[PDB]
């Protein structure tokens, strides 16, 4: 029995904890619910023992944890991926708290019915953002340091749903662009992308206006 | 020139860090932008050098940070709050975020025109979620371990601005209440809320229509 992800049957917050998993190679079983599988979710909140019941979970035995941050940050921890100073530690923090931002900018508007035209202001904002993470990158390979951490799965994620949204946005900066195709080219994330277990699809909830539906539009 | 705390001149997002900030007794500058010092914020925002724009900030010489959470666990972190193993760390990651979507259940809702009619499900759905919390709190006196770290003031944050919103949603658990006073008891965040330092209002930003303008209604 492997270590256990709850989540829903979507990309959402979990997908950069399933991109570091398999770029890391460590084992683990996805419990996985699916659209109609709200009522096994209602029994599992109550009963698996989660002392803050969410989605996503993770379980190990004994040890649980809930929210997306949290289990991405075990995983990064359990290979030195959240820095050594206190200094270094903050700096990756703070990255981390840019790039839920940035996955959420989407996530707020996805789900109103009112997407299509709140999709203007979002977009007019959007060059501004995506400049200073272009900048903020720079010419380096990697967010931090010079490997991938679960920063750049989270920054990944982002950047491939945005680009969905809007691909022109995303082209205005080339090294976002090459970021993009650098990540899918890693080994272990060619291969899960290209297995069966990849979820390519919805990008949010299933009831979301934006990344929605079971398959694309 | 001690640390500089930049943010507007709300409780919102900062108001944990002042707390904490204040039961350490740490030395800090705080920078407040008022409803009209706006275009003040473009202008140091364009000195700063921060690497991800943003309030609020935090800055100590050449070392500066944005993200509520990255600079909370700064302060935390320098202050040995932060656990001492990876299934602590972890552990104290999980509260963080839980407490992190608590606070935000409020935001969330009170910048919209129909607050009045959101505010329904809500509290319909608080109880539950407070209930969550309580138990978890349990006997304790603070939420991990037996000090009061950088969770407690975000706690205690979240249970005011809630309280605020519908006393008697909160009334209901005792050890909840009790976790308010304890805070407020703590001598120097008691002197620091007596202090003309102190920011009792807006509990958001001043557009929102809860705990939002200039006074309390
Ligand atoms: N801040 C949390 C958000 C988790 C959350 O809101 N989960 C939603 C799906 S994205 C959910 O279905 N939660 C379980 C529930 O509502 O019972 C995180 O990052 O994990
Ligand atoms: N997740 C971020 C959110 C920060 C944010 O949205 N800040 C708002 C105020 S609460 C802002 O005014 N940002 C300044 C700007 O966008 O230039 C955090 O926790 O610090
Ligand atoms: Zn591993
Ligand atoms: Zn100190």
């Amino acid at each position: 029995m492997a270590p256990v992800l709850g989540y829903w049957k979507i990309r959402g917050l979990a997908q950069p904890i399933r991109l570091l998993l398999e770029y890391v190679g460590d084992s683990y079983e996805e419990h996985s619910y699916g659209r109609c599988d709200g009522e096994k979710w209602q029994n599992d909140k109550h009963n698996l023992g989660l002392e803050l019941p969410n989605l996503p979970y993770y379980k190990d035995g004994n040890f649980s944890l809930t929210q997306s941050l949290a289990i991405l940050r075990y995983i990064a921890d359990k290979h030195n991926m959240i820095g050594n100073t206190p200094v270094e530690r903050a700096k990756i923090s703070m990255i981390e708290g840019g790039l839920v931002d940035l996955r959420a900018g989407v996530s707020r508007i996805a789900y109103q019915e009112t997407f299509e035209q709140l999709k203007v202001p979002y977009l007019q904002q959007l060059p501004s953002t995506l400049r200073m993470w272009s900048q903020f990158l720079g010419n380096n390979s990697y967010l931090h340091g010079s490997t991938p951490t679960h920063l750049d799965f989270m920054f990944y994620e982002a950047l491939d749903v945005i680009r969905y949204l809007d691909p022109t946005s995303v082209e205005a900066f080339p090294n976002l662009m090459q970021f993009i195709h650098r990540i899918e080219a890693l080994p272990n994330i060619k291969a899960f992308m290209e297995s069966d277990r990849f979820i390519k699809w919805p990008l949010n909830g299933w009831s979301a206006y934006f990344g929605g539906g079971d398959a694309p539009p």
